[PDB]
């Protein structure tokens, strides 16, 4: 699909048994999701936003539905006021930017 | 042209006759560049994201030439990590997300 925006590039994205709306975004190194007890190990991590840095942990190899379209990968969990489809899984996915 | 993202959409943009490297952001609403100087009236501003809120200088109607394309549109200055270009120019120069 091609996707332009005039609005938030928002999708919806399956984690498990969640459905989640996320930001494609090509600004993001990372995937960076809200508050959510995924399984399994992860590691504790600071990621810088706008306005300073956030706690998350990061999990990694985590099965993500975007769109239809498999992913899998790290996804970092925390205090996170919108969901982050960054470039690791935008590229997994097929996405380019296009003008 | 198109771009991937196995890295950072970095580009060079023309702004003030002065050459910058910035992010091409699709999950960024606003085009916000580090702190430099710009001729005009601006307007105070806040904007919050990752980390919190910081506070931004507006400028209204600043021409960014952005790999070649030409825009004119509202631009942010501020302690901003990086040079972004948001939505409100991507969309002057035909940017989409394609996969
Ligand atoms: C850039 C501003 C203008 C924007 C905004 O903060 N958008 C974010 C997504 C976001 C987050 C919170 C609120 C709204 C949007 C998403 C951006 O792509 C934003 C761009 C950016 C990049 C680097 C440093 C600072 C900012 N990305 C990010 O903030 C995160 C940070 N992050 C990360 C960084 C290091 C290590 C691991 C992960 C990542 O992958 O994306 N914004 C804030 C004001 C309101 N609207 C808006 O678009």
């Amino acid at each position: 699909p091609q996707i332009t925006l005039w609005k938030r590039p928002l999708v919806t994205i399956r984690i498990g048994g969640q459905l989640k709306e996320a930001l494609l975004d090509t600004g993001a190194d990372d995937t960076v999701l809200e508050e959510m007890n995924l399984p399994g190990k992860w590691k504790p991590k600071m990621i810088g936003g706008i306005g300073g840095f956030i706690k998350v942990r990061q999990y990694d190899q985590i099965p993500i539905e975007i769109c239809g379209h498999k992913a899998i990968g790290t996804v970092l969990v925390g205090p996170t006021p919108v969901n982050i489809i960054g470039r690791n899984l935008l590229t997994q996915i097929g996405c380019t930017l296009n003008f």
